[PDB]
């Protein structure tokens, strides 16, 4: 059954619930962003409306076959009527098509709902500027002080310079890139940019890259993977074994591998800056894993919800556990005694 806080009240509406079969009531359903977790469920069987982003209907329509009689795509930044009710999406600052869904209530109740989102100050001079928010449902990733991470400007410096210096010192070098779902597609478009390469790749991930509405695309990317020295492999390959049978099929163009492994926050984030980084070496290859969020850090998210200062938080994330619960609470009760709302 649909969980509660999937379920906006008031209203026929859910967010991110397609994996519940027919919810009993929901007229619309919200999809905020194309990652695994939030649209489970959804096919090409799929026969109820769907509303969300331009880029999030192009993914639907092309790499899940969902029908176009039931993608609904609404643009950003602007009033929009559904089933009645006034609704605008926001850039959540996450992954390609991710949105944040505003809903105006009839009986004059704002609902903010992130989806998942980084926290940006540019974000209080959206149209949320001045807007009292009644209740916020929060992306909770991260609501624990000792979730710290550099921005994502210092981890494409750090990556860029690396990718640079390597290939200089060894022109026969490859650098290899993981990927598992769209997102963090800055990590190899930066590094393809500093070494005057387009990005090689599957047939499958040219596919869902052409949906992501990407300026200068077809300038950036290819499938020739022997026209590239800049290639992406799933990040279930990016390990010794994995990497050594990429080199054996590149026919003796390149004789060392530089990866990259995009991470969230990891264990080393306590302790290592990522100026002073290293990686991981078994003869020519070398492998990087760098801290790239598309999550809010604890301190991005408390100063978000500190300026907004919204009347109730629902967690959407970590919500499974009563540790998870208490702790969540007890750091929303702190935010609201220091600011004063
Ligand atoms: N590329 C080259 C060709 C002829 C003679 C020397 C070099 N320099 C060099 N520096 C490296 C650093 C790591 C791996 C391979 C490397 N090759
Ligand atoms: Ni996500």
């Amino acid at each position: 059954t649909c969980p509660f806080y999937k379920k906006i009240p008031g209203t026929g509406f859910t967010v991110d619930a397609f994996q519940y079969g027919v919810v009993e009531g929901c007229t619309a359903y919200f999809l905020t962003h194309f990652h695994s977790d939030h649209y489970a469920g959804l096919s090409k069987h799929f026969t109820f409306p769907v509303y969300c982003s331009e880029i999030t209907g192009n993914l639907l329509k092309n790499k899940l076959h969902v029908q176009e009689q039931y993608i609904h795509p609404l643009p950003l930044d602007t009033e929009c009527i559904v089933n009645g009710v006034k609704v605008v999406l926001l850039d959540a600052n996450h992954c390609p098509g991710a949105v944040m869904i505003l809903f105006y209530l009839p009986n004059g109740t704002v609902i903010l709902h992130t989806g998942d989102f980084r926290a940006d100050p540019s974000m209080e001079r959206s149209l949320l500027a001045d807007q009292k928010v009644h209740m916020l449902y929060l992306d909770t990733t991260y609501c624990s002080p000792e979730y710290t991470f550099p921005s994502q400007q210092e981890v494409i410096r750090f990556a860029i310079n690396t990718a640079f210096e390597a290939v200089t010192l060894n022109p026969h070098a490859l650098v290899v890139c993981g990927t598992y779902s769209i997102g963090k597609e800055k990590v190899f478009l930066a590094i393809a940019d500093v070494l005057g390469s387009k990005v090689g790749m599957s047939q499958e991930k040219y596919k869902t890259l052409q949906c992501l509405n990407i300026p200068e695309i077809n300038s950036l990317i290819t499938t020739d993977m022997c026209s590239s020295l800049v290639h992406l492999l799933p990040m279930m390959q990016i390990n010794f074994k994995g990497l050594q049978s990429h080199l054996k099929k590149c026919g003796g163009k390149y004789n060392q591998i530089l990866a990259f492994r995009p991470t969230g926050w990891t264990h080393s984030n306590k302790f290592t800056r990522i100026a002073d980084v290293i990686p991981q070496t078994k003869g020519n290859i070398s492998i990087y894993g760098i801290p790239y969020s598309e999550h809010s850090s604890y301190l991005e998210m408390k100063r978000f919800v500190q300026w907004l200062k919204p009347q109730k938080i629902i967690p959407t994330v970590n919500v499974g556990t009563w540790k998870s619960r208490s702790t969540m609470e007890k750091y929303f009760r702190e935010w609201k005694l220091e600011a004063g709302y």
